[PDB]
């Protein structure tokens, strides 16, 4: 067969995986992927038909119920969506290769013939709230918008939900709360507000920063009421005292957070449609939104009716080539993101009026595993790992600022570094298990062994580890003066993981105010349009902390939903 319809319909009729008039149920293809599992089972029970030790097809970390036509379309080859990050070994039936080439929001004005035509029709549907984007920020504002009482729709361009927010890892950062005194931690929201500003070198909009410190308790206790686990608290770079949260034990606070809030949003019955990219915000003859203009994968371009359109499209991490314009020096580099954060929304909130800011300001995370070409948490070196080079010695404080520790990491013999840790910090922090897993930490009984497999100096890493376990009992690092040095590196084996930097995040985004209100650029705002996550600029200022991302969405997605129900 050259496609998976024209296998199937040798010994099945259309109607086994159709509606009974033919027409596509709507752009999840809800009722088609039903019957996929009416006869494969669902998504864990065809996982047992094809494990690898390793790794896994059809069990993944992605959160939520991923469709099976995310990756296998029916009438023609179609994509693995794990491929836009990993290299798997995998025999997916009808696979083509992995090939992302969306249209931009520019381009798409082609389709002013089909355009015309949509916007001249009733709308499709009337609403409340159209949320755009079904990262952390859009799923709390689509659940906030909804408990306050409006009727909503959150669309998502993907086939699978989440974007850049259910890969994140290290930590929820938040102050002054139950989770700390229970570990007894002593922190304050004044004291996150000042470790902030200091580290987005002041770039940062203070009245944004102070929502941010101040409401931040306020979300961690708002997302554990929803079911989440937010009970370990470590440290990341620039913070004074631990105070990113995760679930127990240190797995990733990302993951978790999004499967949280797609269970609430699923029992609340908000209406969410995947593949489905906003494309333009309609206003009204005196300005004001009046809904907005998608594009739905397979059923083509509609409107829907709305007071308010809240924009929570994420970053643009992942596409280098506006990347490159804006930062020369991050031109040719890997990115840690997902494959659809470009930009587009971006593109949406200016079309509309809105005005950007901060958009120079981007950042690379540090440490990219140079063998799995994704990202390693910072929350490894939090714990207690070191970096160490090809000569076997330290040249960084590893809990210094993303761009400090990227410029040293670069400075290095091979462009690259090695993190080094024991089986004490492994078992401090459950995610590291999930690097094994992947094949990208080596690990040997002794460092003169390990620095031999990986070509790293093997007896003056015998003598840096020696001489950082004294410096950890001392109580101080003479040598870089690391701040935090919470465990001496000798217990059990060793691992080596090779590192290098990657493009992360984008701090620079469009205008808003302390209620989300997207804004023009004599900062009037635009009635009935908002903006909350990493869309937004001005939060993070020129460099965004560990763990402050997390805390941003959770708060602002939540106002943004709260602000727009009113509004109503
Ligand atoms: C690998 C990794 C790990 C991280 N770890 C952490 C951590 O531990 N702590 C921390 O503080 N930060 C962390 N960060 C940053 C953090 O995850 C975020 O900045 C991201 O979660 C921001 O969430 P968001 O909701 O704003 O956007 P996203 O979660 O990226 O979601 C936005 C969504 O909008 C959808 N979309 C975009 N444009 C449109 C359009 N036109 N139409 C339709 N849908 C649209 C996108 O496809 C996407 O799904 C991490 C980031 C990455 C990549
Ligand atoms: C779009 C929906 C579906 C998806 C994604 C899907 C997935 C697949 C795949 C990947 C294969 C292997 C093809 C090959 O080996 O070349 C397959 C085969 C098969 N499918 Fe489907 N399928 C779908 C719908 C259905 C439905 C509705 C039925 C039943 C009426 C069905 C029953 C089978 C059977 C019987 C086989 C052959 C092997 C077996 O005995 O399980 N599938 N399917
Ligand atoms: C001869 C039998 C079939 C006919 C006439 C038929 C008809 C169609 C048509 C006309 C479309 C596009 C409609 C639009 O764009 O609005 C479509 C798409 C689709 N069909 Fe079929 N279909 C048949 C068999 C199947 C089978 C066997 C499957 C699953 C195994 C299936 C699953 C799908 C899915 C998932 C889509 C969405 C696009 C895609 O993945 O290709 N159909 N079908
Ligand atoms: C419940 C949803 C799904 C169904 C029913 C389905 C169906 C199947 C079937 C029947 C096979 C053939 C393997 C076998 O059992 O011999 C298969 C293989 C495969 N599917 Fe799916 N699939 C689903 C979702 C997905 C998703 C979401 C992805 C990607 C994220 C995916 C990617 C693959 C790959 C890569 C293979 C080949 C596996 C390997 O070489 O280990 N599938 N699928
Ligand atoms: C269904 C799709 C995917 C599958 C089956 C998959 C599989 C895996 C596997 C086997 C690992 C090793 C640890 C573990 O067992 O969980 C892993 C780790 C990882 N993957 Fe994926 N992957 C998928 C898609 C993606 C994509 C698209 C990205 C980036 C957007 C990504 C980012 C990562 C990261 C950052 C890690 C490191 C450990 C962590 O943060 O948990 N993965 N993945
Ligand atoms: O887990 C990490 O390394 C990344 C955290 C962040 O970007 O806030
Ligand atoms: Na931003």
């Amino acid at each position: 067969a050259d496609n998976l319809a024209e296998f199937h319909v040798q010994n099945q009729e259309c109607d086994s995986c159709h509606t009974p008039d033919g027409e596509l149920s709507n752009d999840s293809l809800t009722y088609e992927n039903t019957q996929c599992v009416s006869c494969h089972g669902t998504l864990a029970e065809v996982a047992e038909t094809t494990k690898h030790e390793h790794y896994n097809a059809h069990a993944s970390h992605f959160p939520g119920e991923v469709a099976c036509t995310s990756c296998h379309s029916a009438h023609e080859k179609s994509m693995v969506y794990c491929d836009s990050c990993h290299s798997f070994d995998f025999n997916m039936p009808y696979a083509k290769k992995w090939l992302r080439d969306e249209p931009t929001i520019a381009e798409l004005a082609k389709d002013k013939s089909e355009r015309q035509a949509a916007l001249a029709s009733a709308p499709h549907d009337t609403v409340d709230v159209v949320v755009v984007g079904s990262g952390g920020a859009g799923f709390s504002a689509a659940i906030s918008a909804t408990d306050s009482g409006a009727k909503v729709i959150l669309i998502e361009k993907e086939p699978v939900i989440g974007g850049n927010a259910k890969l994140a890892a290290g930590g929820m950062n938040a102050a002054w709360t139950d989770q700390q005194k229970a570990k007894k931690i002593t922190d304050s929201p004044e004291l996150m507000f000042e470790d902030t500003m200091k580290g987005g070198q002041n770039i940062n909009d203070p009245a944004l920063v102070k929502v941010l410190s101040s409401h931040s308790k306020d979300s961690v206790d708002w997302m554990t009421a929803m079911g989440a686990d937010l009970t370990d608290v470590g440290m990341m770079g620039g913070a004074s005292v631990n105070r990113a949260h995760r679930p127990t034990g240190g797995a990733g606070v990302g993951a978790h957070v999004v499967q949280v809030l797609y269970d609430n949003a699923v029992k609340r019955n908000i209406d969410l449609r995947m593949n489905t990219r906003g494309i333009e915000v309609l206003k009204d003859d005196k300005g004001t939104v009046k809904g907005i203009l998608v594009k739905g994968m397979y059923k083509g371009y509609y409107w829907v009716k709305a007071d308010a359109v809240i924009l929570a499209t994420g970053g643009f991490a992942k596409n280098n080539e506006r990347v490159a314009k804006l930062d020369p020096s991050l031109k040719g580099f890997i990115s840690t993101n997902q494959p659809g954060a470009v930009g587009d929304g971006l593109d949406v909130a200016e079309n509309a009026g809105g005005a950007l800011k901060d958009m120079q300001y981007i950042q690379a995370h540090p440490t990219l595993s140079v063998k799995g070409g994704v990202m390693v948490t910072e929350a490894v070196r939090g714990n207690g790992a070191i970096l160490v080079n090809r000569e076997g010695k330290r040249f960084v404080n590893e809990i210094t600022t993303y761009d400090k520790a990227s410029a040293a990491i670069l400075a290095q013999t091979g462009k690259s570094a090695y993190l080094i840790f024991d089986d004490s910090v492994r078992k401090s922090l459950s995610k590291i298990d999930k690097y094994i897993g992947l094949g990208v930490a080596p690990t040997a009984d002794s460092l003169v062994k390990l620095g031999k497999m990986e070509g790293i100096d093997g007896k003056a890493l015998t003598e840096t580890v020696a001489r950082y376990n004294s410096l950890v009992s001392s109580g101080k690092d003479t040598d870089f003066e690391r701040p935090n040095l919470p465990r001496a590196l000798n217990e059990g084996n060793y691992y080596a993981i090779e590192v290098t930097p990657g493009v992360h995040h984008t701090m620079g985004g469009v205008m808003i105010d302390t209620k989300a209100e997207v804004m023009n650029a004599k900062k009037q705002v635009i009635p009935g349009l908002y903006g909350a996550g990493e869309v937004t600029g001005g939060v993070h200022g020129a460099n965004r902390l560990g763990g402050n991302a997390i805390s941003d969405i959770i708060t602002f997605g939540r106002l943004a939903g709260e602000e727009a129900a009113k509004y109503s």
